[PDB]
């Protein structure tokens, strides 16, 4: 939205960025004063404060300050301090606003005559930016709209200096015409380049010395932040002058700012007995309106809403705030909580309600004490079960909760709660032949469209192709009932258009950042006649440019910031109407005689429900979007509906603000609109905060001949009355009802509602990545680091699912280190080298080498462990073992070395042997093996226990005697090959080492020399 | 799930997509051609490769040529990078 | 060994590639002298996603613990981290 900025913020930007030949005086000469101002510091930073006389005024978005005696003019710094003494921190009432005077601005006094005061203003409208000038500026300007010289600068148009001089500066003094023209020109370029929507300088002073910007009021289009962040900096948008936020309001504001969801709360009367917790911006207004209409205006405690799919936690935090706020003091008649909403689009109603249910359980004591009664009305996916959890919390706590669905009129719970009623361009855009291109990767939206098409008994799907710039061209799988079909996905829009000339509609899901460009691009393809812009947040200035191009090319724009629309039996724009169950519930698979137009998307879903229950159904419905400048207006669509023979009556859901609704009065008067029109404007309550009011518009429409209900409650009744009269007069001939084709439930959805069970094909027990934290065998990753596990520790968790002793972990790490490498001559290293040299990648080279590990290479650790365990466990003494092996013609695994002997030991074995003796509680198998070594070395001195044998038996001793494993567990781990894992993991380092080395050494292809090959072929 | 799918009450999109072979039938199918037809039509290794790799019934010369390629590329001694590794590996007591 | 290799052979491109890819991408961008915002837009224009950016569930309010653990060690013990500083600035833009 367009947001106001402080005078200081505006002046700072102006001084920093305005480009003009005109010398702007007193640049950056302002000082800000608050109740926390350190005057010594202020003077240190602004020594000019003593150089000349000053002017002081509040900068809090207070208008007409001079007339309120809030401008201290021509004062010394002492005089300024004296002026602030009674004002700074004081409460002030300006009209109907009461707040404190907290923020002031000090600037140098500019001596000038009243003749030297001018008025300049620039402001945005749908058709462009108006530039206003007046030679009689100041605090006595009056009705500037009629008095001042004015000029419209169109969309994408340049401000010609000759025009400024000729039309705007007619009454300006001749000598000041060139300087003024130069300034105004620079000001306009500044206004455009920094995305302002409003800029006013009253007064602008031009003396013999130069230009002085005495006052500045401005609004920027806040949505342009993504463009302007660099120039704007940490721009602050002040709230209007008045009371400051309660701590609860500040809390909700913080939640809203930190999430993609909308969470709003404003306290009206903290001591009021009527509290509202309504879902949706549209519905919140409607409920507030109904409460006021039933006399509850003085008892209404708050205005708020929650929307945009908030989490259960966010919903809980929102709800607890409301519940806390309403249980502060008792009311003689008790209190009411209205938990309302329209029909939810895709969000499971049970999810947000779980958060609310949790808050109610926590506040059950105070809620019973304060005699609180809760009224619930909500629709949407699985709302039936969401209403069940609400009814159940009422029973279990004892709190009275009255739960209602879509069958109840949205606003009926209000009358029940208060005890008034008992508690029980082109005319046609879409056809059944319409084919569209979806810009973006929106699988759910496309599938949604395709299910609507199927159920409408369409011959072909409405989505022809998709455009997604990040992937290459491919085909995506979708469902045509229960049959799988393929939809093409294009990288380039040019290709999509070329291959699909039948497409005339484009649905644009581009983000607010790329929506402009992708829409402008689409308009270069003449086949596209209708564009739906979904994105909320496009800067106003850009939408205006889109409008201009669309208008000149005859393209109908639906949006921006819209869900779209729906033409039952023909076409549905993306996400309009939501899930199939809602399309079926509101009979949107077949057309009726009623056409509608709304601003609000949420209210369009409610209108579908209302119309379906009261009439023969919806013919066509459109949500024009919520942006300042919609691509297509209420009138645009009303005229289409007037000109469509199938439309027998029109429903318009208007809003406070704007004068669009008056074009309808005019159309009726002129005899252009002859069809019955039902209209209700929302925001009749907003006058408790002139032609633009909902109350004024509703009166004008009723006088013009439009069917206007008393309130939103009577909207259903009035629609039904108009309909019945049209049937009675033969204008409507309702058609016999045909059942729609049936489509199967989605597995994802069925599993969510717990309707079906499907057994898992897999089973795991080492790691869980699904959580808020990664879990390794029961221990969360943070604990792994906190407890200083190390690689050894992590290996214990993933391989054995055990928290091992520190000495065991250190031993595992030690094994990985000694097995890391053993030169390039070994079988595995050789293959990795050969492989790396043959130009392969790391993984191929490593695997090529690893695949040699197992028997004659790397096998010995497992073999030794198994052999010695068998012998030990069998109870044979070491000498018996040695001889048994000799007789069987077998050598002992883990015995022998090429050079190393009993007198010249192997260092790796020494390192390990020593650690093991020192830290292992018991080493029986190692003891046995060392005794076998005593025998073999007594034969040949080099028949030592080698590193493979050492690791093997040490590892067995570690498993058996560390105390983390049962014997069964220790024996299974050996058998399943845990020891092979050690060697493989260990050596993998060495092999990656060699791979990198060969690449770094830039080694060429290897071919084995023929001289080393003995060819013994047949003859 | 098995039952709900049988009665067509629920739909679940397939994670996988294939188009070369169908083992589900009475007979094995290679790219639309049943295994008995493959033999009856005397396709050969070349012919079968045409169906599985290109999903096409190739001319006889094409099949014969593919077979010819496979024959000349069969071996080129033990000095080459690949043969060498396989030999080293076999010698290190590994499986086929 | 067969079971391990069968799995390892999937590592490289779409699975496990990101480490290498991110390091390469960010180094290039940093070393080329382009500022983080210029980088972000360059990638968008080229139709490329940033490697090492994005998560399925984890957000700017709900952090990844593994990233937290590592960031904190690096901040504490690395004498200089200019590329990490650059990457964190890119993250400020994308989030
Ligand atoms: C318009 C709407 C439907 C879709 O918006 P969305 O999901 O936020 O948008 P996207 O899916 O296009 O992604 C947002 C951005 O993240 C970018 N992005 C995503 N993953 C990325 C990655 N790994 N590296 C870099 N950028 C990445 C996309 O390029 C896109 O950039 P853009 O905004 O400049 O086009 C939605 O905002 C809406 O409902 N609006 C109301
Ligand atoms: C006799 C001679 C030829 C061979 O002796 P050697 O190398 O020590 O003997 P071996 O190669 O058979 O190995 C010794 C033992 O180690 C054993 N052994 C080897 N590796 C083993 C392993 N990994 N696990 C278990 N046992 C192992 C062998 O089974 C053999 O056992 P054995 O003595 O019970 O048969 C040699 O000692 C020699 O040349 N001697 C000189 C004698 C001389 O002076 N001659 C006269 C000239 S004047
Ligand atoms: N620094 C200044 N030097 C001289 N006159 C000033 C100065 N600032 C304001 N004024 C005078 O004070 C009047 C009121 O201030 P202004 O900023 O226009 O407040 P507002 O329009 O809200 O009453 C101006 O119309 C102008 O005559
Ligand atoms: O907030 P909505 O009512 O426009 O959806
Ligand atoms: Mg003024």
């Amino acid at each position: 939205s367009a947001k106001a900025i402080s005078e200081q913020t505006g002046k700072e930007l102006l001084y920093k960025f305005i480009c003009t030949t005109s010398a702007i005086q007193n640049r950056f000469k302002y000082a800000r004063v608050t109740p926390d101002t350190d005057w010594a510091r202020l003077l240190q930073d602004h020594p000019w404060l003593l150089s000349q006389n000053l002017v002081v005024k509040p900068d809090q978005l207070i208008k007409r300050r001079g007339k309120l005696g809030l401008v201290g003019v021509n004062l010394t710094l002492d005089g300024v301090k004296s002026w602030l003494k009674p004002r700074l921190g004081q409460e002030a009432t300006v009209g109907k606003a009461t707040g404190f005077l907290k923020n002031f601005l000090i600037e140098p006094f500019v001596p000038h005559s009243q003749a030297e005061e001018f008025y300049v203003c620039i402001y945005a409208t749908r058709e462009g930016d108006y530039v206003l000038f007046h030679h009689e500026g100041g605090v006595d300007v009056g009705d500037v709209d009629a008095k001042a010289q004015k000029l419209l600068v169109g969309v994408d148009e340049k401000l010609n200096p000759e025009d400024i001089k000729k039309h705007l500066l007619v009454h300006a003094p001749e000598d000041k015409k060139e300087i003024l023209a130069s300034f105004i020109s620079g000001l306009f370029n500044f206004y455009e380049d920094l995305y302002f929507t409003y800029l006013e300088i009253n007064p602008l002073v031009v003396t013999k010395d130069g230009v002085y910007v005495l006052d500045l009021a401005a609004k920027v289009d806040a949505t342009a932040d993504y463009i302007c962040k660099v120039k704007w900096g940490d721009i602050e948008f002040p709230p209007p002058f008045g009371r400051e936020a309660y701590p609860e309001e500040a809390y909700i504001a913080d939640l809203d700012a930190k999430s993609g969801a909308s969470l709003k709360l404003t306290l009206l009367n903290p001591k009021g007995r009527i509290w509202t917790m309504v879902a949706g911006g549209g519905a919140s207004v409607v409920y507030s309106d109904t409460i006021c209409d039933l006399g509850g205006v003085n008892e209404l405690a708050n205005y708020g809403e929650y929307s945009g799919a908030p989490s259960e936690q966010q919903t809980y935090d929102y709800a607890k705030t409301i519940l806390s706020l309403m249980t502060r003091e008792k009311h003689p008649d008790g209190k009411i909580l209205i938990i309302g909403g329209s029909i939810a689009n895709f969000t499971n109603v049970a999810a947000t309600f779980k958060g609310i249910v949790r808050a109610i359980r926590d506040y059950q004591g105070p809620l019973k004490e304060h005699e609180v009664t809760i009224f619930v009305r909500r629709g949407g996916p699985n709302y039936q079960e969401g209403l069940r959890v609400m009814g159940e919390v009422g029973k279990t706590t004892g709190i009275p909760i009255h739960v209602f669905g879509t069958e109840t009129h949205m606003t009926a719970i209000v009358g029940m709660a208060l005890g008034h009623r008992p508690i029980p361009k082109s005319t046609t855009l879409f056809s059944r032949h319409t084919k569209a291109i979806v810009w973006g990767m929106q699988t759910r939206a496309v599938q949604g469209m395709l299910d609507f098409d199927y159920v409408c008994s369409r011959d072909e799907p409405s989505v022809a192709a998709m455009v997604y710039p990040f992937t290459g061209d491919h085909k995506q799988k979708f469902y045509w009932g229960h049959k799988e079909i393929l939809i093409p996905v294009f990288k380039n829009m040019a290709d999509a258009m070329r291959k699909h000339p039948e497409v005339d509609v484009l649905i644009n899901f581009a983000s607010l950042r790329s929506a402009y460009d992708s829409t402008m691009e689409t308009m270069n393809y003449a086949q596209i006649r209708t564009i739906a812009i979904i994105a909320e947040g496009i800067p106003e200035a850009l939408t205006r440019k889109l409008i201009k191009k669309a208008d000149q090319k005859g393209v109908t724009i639906i949006g921006p910031a819209t869900v779209g629309g729906i033409k039952p039996g023909c076409f549905k724009i993306g996400n309009t109407g939501g899930m199939l169950d809602n399309i079926l519930a509101s009979k949107l698979y077949r057309p009726g005689s009623v056409a509608y137009v709304s601003r609000s998307g949420g209210m369009s879903n409610e209108l579908n429900n209302i119309i379906s229950r009261t009439t023969d159904g919806v013919y066509e419905g459109v949500a024009i979007g919520g942006d300042r400048y919609p691509g297509s207006t209420f009138m645009d669509h009303v005229l289409r509906y007037q000109d469509t023979p199938g439309v027998k009556m029109i429903v318009v859901l208007g809003e406070i603000g704007g004068t669009e609704e008056y074009k309808i009065c005019r159309g009726i008067k002129e005899g252009r609109l002859t069809k019955p029109i039902v209209c209700w404007c929302i925001g009749t309550c907003a006058t408790m905060f002139a032609s633009e009011t909902a109350v004024a518009k509703n009166q004008a429409l009723k006088e013009a001949g439009v069917f206007v209900p008393r309130s939103f409650d009577e909207l259903g009744e009035i629609i039904q009355s108009v309909y019945e009269d049209l049937v009675a007069n033969g204008v409507i001939v309702p058609a016999q009802e045909v059942p729609p084709p049936t489509v199967p439930m989605d597995y994802s959805w069925a599993r969510e509602l717990g309707l079906i069970r499907k057994p898992a094909s897999f089973m795991t027990s080492i790691c869980d990545e699904r959580g808020q934290e990664l879990i390794y065998a029961g221990m969360p990753i943070t604990e792994v680091f906190k407890e200083e596990m190390g690689i050894g520790g992590v290996l214990g968790l993933l391989w054995f699912q055990k928290r091992l002793p520190k000495y065991s972990c250190q031993f595992i790490e030690m094994c990985l280190m000694v097995t890391a490498d053993h030169g390039p001559a070994v079988s595995g290293a050789h293959n990795t080298i050969i492989c790396a040299r043959a130009g392969k990648d790391l993984v191929s080279s490593l695997t090529s080498g690893l695949l040699t590990i197992g028997d004659r290479f790397g096998g010995a650790l497992d073999a030794a462990a198994k052999m010695f365990s068998k012998a030990f466990d069998s109870g044979i003494i070491p000498m018996e073992f040695v001889n048994k092996m000799k007789k069987e013609g077998k050598l002992i695994m883990g015995i022998g070395h090429r050079v190393k002997s009993i007198n010249n030991p192997d260092m790796r074995v020494q390192i390990l042997k020593d650690y093991v003796r020192q830290h292992f509680p018991a080493t029986p198998l190692l003891d046995y093996a060392l005794e076998v070594e005593k025998i073999t070395t007594s034969k040949k001195p080099n028949l030592i226990l080698n590193v493979d044998g050492l690791i093997g038996v040490a590892f067995v001793d570690m498993l058996r005697n560390c105390g983390s494993f049962t014997r069964e567990e220790a024996d299974e781990y050996i058998d399943i090959g845990a020891l092979n894992g050690i060697f493989v993991l260990g050596r993998s380092m060495g092999f990656i080492g060699h791979y990198l080395d060969q690449k770094r050494l830039k080694q060429g292809l290897y071919r084995h020399p023929w001289d080393d090959i003995s060819y013994v072929l047949p003859e």
